[PDB]
């Protein structure tokens, strides 16, 4: 054993994944299922269900319905990069790091990171939103006017494919610190030391994937590709993101997201 | 006031003839393709969504005689063929069968024919659609939106905008006897280039869709204005069918084992 070091560290991350995110596969995939336990989601189809929503499940009236979501996504989107930030300081070595350093990983991360674990909470059907209480459909989501249809669906490819990979909340523990740790990032200070960082996560990751997924040797070699894929999905993200700020007349959009892309 | 007038009862005859023309030259319905589809029906569809179903369904459903060893994507394009092959002959037998369409000139039977046919299979093609797949092989088969996706450029992008279509058009809630009329104005259509008794042709649509008309405001009272919205539809399936015709070409003009059929050839000379 030089690799019990190794098998911690794993157990480590993804008991911070589990306490920092307060929605997970698992979770989600109980929900989902009509082995609802309790209560099933509430279902999104159109403008009366939406508008049954926005009373219940939410805290708006006066604006256009494209818009509700547009910003509702946001809401979600915040507490989400909330949740990321609180896990990333529950990474080993993380909080070592340059001040400047830790905000920078998580500038150009959470995005990805946010769409990675957006496939857990999502099917070819719809997805799960307000904490697992909504879900809207995908089919609603595309018969939006343009351009807020070409939002979502995008984000449902990348899912389907990557849900395919059927990977569990321990593999995405390590996957998404792998997507935050992270030595490509512009303007990195101590690029050495992330890279070193990056290869030791990206390491437990490999061998993680290869306990659980033995079935499939060639796992993580397949999730480095669906990092590639994230990448240019959100730099594809970011345009249609600019786009309907500086198009649509009542689309807002949050400052801390504004900051985020601020020279992305 | 009045009983059925004989005015509107040769009206009730026109929705009479042509829907069962319709029933008697189509072999797949909307009827028949949701009773498939609901597994209510008995050994069901069968499920492709990858290479390993697509494979051992060639073996069961349709084995290749000359196309056994080409590669994948290949097949289903060449597949899609022999289903709209056999469907535009089951389009003309029901054109024959559409009150005053043997009455016309024989060429314009074949440009109304022409220009007509893919606007047509499409809109019938949404009865075998649902938001997962599309019924193949005469109901027994069943393959996955999502794998025709899951193909490569400019292969995965022909089959998709036909969802968008028919999730739109299922939503309409139409019927057999809604959808044998709306094929019929289709067919019948006084628009079409280098027809030769236009002034006729117009006259006959002008009949078929206002036959289209009143029976939408019977079979639906509760959308009044269905048939404008249907009016719509014939617009978006012209686009649809424009958008079709240029990525076939390109499949035909790149995808050097793409080879296509030479009656869909001729169709698709000028347009
Ligand atoms: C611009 O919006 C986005 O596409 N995103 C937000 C962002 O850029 O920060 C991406 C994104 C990220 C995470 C989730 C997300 O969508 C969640 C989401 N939540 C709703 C919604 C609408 C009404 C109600 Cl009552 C409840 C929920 O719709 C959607 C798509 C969308
Ligand atoms: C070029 O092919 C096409 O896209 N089309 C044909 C054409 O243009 O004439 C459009 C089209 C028209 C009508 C139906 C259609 O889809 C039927 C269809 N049948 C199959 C198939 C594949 C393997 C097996 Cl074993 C069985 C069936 O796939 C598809 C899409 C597709």
């Amino acid at each position: 054993s030089e690799t019990a070091d190794l098998k911690s560290l794993a157990k480590r991350i993804y008991e911070a994944y589990l306490k920092n995110f307060n929605m997970n596969k698992v979770k989600a995939r109980v929900i989902l299922s009509g082995k609802a336990s309790n209560n099933p989601p509430f279902v999104i189809h159109d403008m009366e269900t939406l508008c049954m929503a926005e009373k219940t499940l939410v805290a708006i009236q006066n604006k256009e319905a494209e818009v509700r979501i547009f910003h509702c996504c946001q809401c979600t989107s915040v507490e989400t990069v909330t949740e990321l930030t609180e896990f990333a300081k529950a990474i080993p070595g993380f909080a070592n790091l340059d001040l400047n350093d830790q905000v920078t990983l998580l500038k150009y991360g959470v995005y990805e990171a946010i769409f990675a674990m957006l496939s857990s909470v999502m099917n070819k059907d719809g997805m799960l939103v307000a904490y697992g209480n909504g879900f809207i459909t995908r089919e609603f989501l595309k018969s939006l006017r343009k351009p807020f249809c070409d939002i979502m669906e995008p984000k449902f490819d990348f899912a389907m494919k990557f849900n395919a990979l059927e990977l569990d909340d321990s593999d995405i523990s390590l996957f998404v610190a792998a997507i935050i740790c992270c030595g490509d990032r512009p303007g990195l200070l101590n690029v050495g030391h992330i890279e070193k960082m990056q290869e030791g996560i990206v390491h437990v990751l490999r061998l993680h994937l290869q306990s659980n997924h033995p079935d499939d040797i060639f796992l993580f070699p397949k999730l480095l590709q669906k990092m590639a894929d994230l990448r240019q999905l959100v730099t594809e993200h970011a345009q249609l993101v600019q786009i309907i700020k500086k198009t649509e007349s009542d689309a807002a959009l949050h400052p801390l997201l504004q900051e985020i892309y601020r020279d992305m």
